[PDB]
């Protein structure tokens, strides 16, 4: 008789945090400007973390919601099991005694057949701003997608509706990241 | 004072022809509509070529001009140096005494670093259809773009304008390709 | 109470010749010096042919049998179907009318799990001469080991009494592998 | 009028102390046996770290040296940079504290073009064990030979007169290990 039309949004999937053991529904960031970041510990781009940490800490009275994701698929650079993480994070690369100031979960895919189904609506969701998806040693992983995730630190902005609004390329220093998300909340 | 802006088509690029030894501008091209398809010997899609020459047969009265350009990138299924290529379809596959009735070139890159700078300009006119660009085996070059040719057989139509209008996956038959065509012919 | 030694020889394998359809066991080749080489159509090594078609007119007097093994292990170089690569050699390459004078058989791997048994034997009882198996880019079988066949065009001798006796790397002109085979034969 | 052959040894060699920032010459070692160890952090042999120590510990009065080499080839299971190599195996594998209790040298290849003299040398004096060089996965250097190492954790004793003795595949226990030396030390 009649058809309703059910949307997607970022409230349908959850993740396992890395420091408790427990599932997180993505609902829990209803009304608040999320970045998701994919992570890794032995990237020259893993410099940026406390960039991370100084955007959050920044934001986060604005209701901007960092959210990292482990992933071992560009370069093999997150090997750690997940208790590994956060120690190699503190004690290795930042070290330190860095801690991220944000909330990381358990590691696993981005791209490929066994990718997160987050990634899968954030990438579908919102285009890579480059032609370029990779080197033949860059992409690793089976099958390859216009939409892939190209490299460590890529990074997305979902609005408080819980659609996304927003892709970054891993070139992307955090400051310029910071200056975009700070000329987006002026809509608000 | 003033600037003109120059805009690029199809005339701007030219090939070797395979059969004679001599460069083919494609402004002998001007006023038709020109179907570019990468090809190969020993690919499954092979067994097509018969009907790329029917295509060619029936559309040409109407102004239509084929025109394939050998490529060993995908599967490695074009080995053969130049002079091997037309003694290949002739006897080996499809075999039979086969001689294509539209203008083959010499063999190149079509993606990557030393792709022929024509499909550069096809590919970057006119994007591929699938968000599928490959599986981890089937890319073989370098760099990797989202607008690069799958596979063998993917074909590109440039008006009689030399402007790219439409670009088919491999995975297309020639009869679906063919009433596409017809269908767009319909506007002249 | 009493175990006998069971020892394997050349005679306990098989293969399908290319020209019948028709299984040919090395039984047949009982007191004959088997040459064994794997072959392929697009390799520079294929202009050796009619070097191999020379060596066999020339000692068949003495009793030597070559047997050629179609691979498309070693740079995807025979990508032809079973059916296709007689033709693929009289009018491709080498061309010009040739035609193998010794038992070409069906194409199967040399290397890795889906070898023929015939060519583990071979290479579990002749060591290569060399330290080098590959490159990064030649090697594209699973599992690698030491005594796998490096390429196209490699080449094994069996006694007469089904015992593998030597082996030649591909960089071994047939005009050396002839001259060491007349030298061997002068023990006879 | 006179030709004396030089004859070649470990002491023709040396390599960087990861821990100090200085060249240490295996002549250092004269008189000793030295065991060889190539290293990784994040393989699922970085377990045997602590047997490594134990078996140091042990076999020190005995005058046996391990000497550790980091090395990225398999798996890139060794990503830090040199100054973070110690910090990971204190914090995240084996963590706990674990410090190696013999000395660890600055990380290099082991394999291919740009391997370590010393390894050369090491590679070609003993034979690997066996005819298993590896997956098509677990192979990442260019070129191939015979008698590279297979993966972290492979092994070599070098005896007093620094002529290599014996080659341990990755694949034998710490355990066996000792209890092969242990057997091989009753000669002296």
């Amino acid at each position: 008789d009649c058809h309703k039309d059910e949307k997607g949004t970022i409230y349908d999937y959850e993740a396992i945090a890395l420091n408790k053991n427990e599932y997180v529904s993505f609902k829990q960031y209803v009304g608040k400007h999320i970045l998701f970041v994919n992570v890794a510990t032995y990237c020259g781009l893993t410099a940026q973390y406390p960039e991370l940490n100084a955007l959050q800490e920044e934001l986060k009275p604005y209701g901007l919601v960092v959210l990292g994701f482990p992933c071992n698929q560009f370069g093999k650079q997150e090997p750690g099991d997940n208790k590994e993480i956060l120690p190699g994070l503190k004690y290795v690369r930042p070290g330190g005694g860095f801690v991220p100031s944000f909330q990381l979960f358990e590691k696993g895919d981005v791209n490929g057949e066994k990718e997160q189904k987050v990634f899968s609506f954030l990438k579908h969701s919102c285009p890579h701003p480059s032609e370029i998806l990779g080197t033949f040693k860059s992409i690793s992983w089976d099958p390859v997608k216009v939409h892939d995730i190209r490299w460590n630190f890529e990074k997305f902005l979902v609005g408080p509706d819980g659609i996304p609004v927003m892709r970054w390329s891993h070139r992307a220093t955090v400051s310029s990241v910071k200056t975009d998300i700070l000329a987006y909340l002026k809509q608000f």
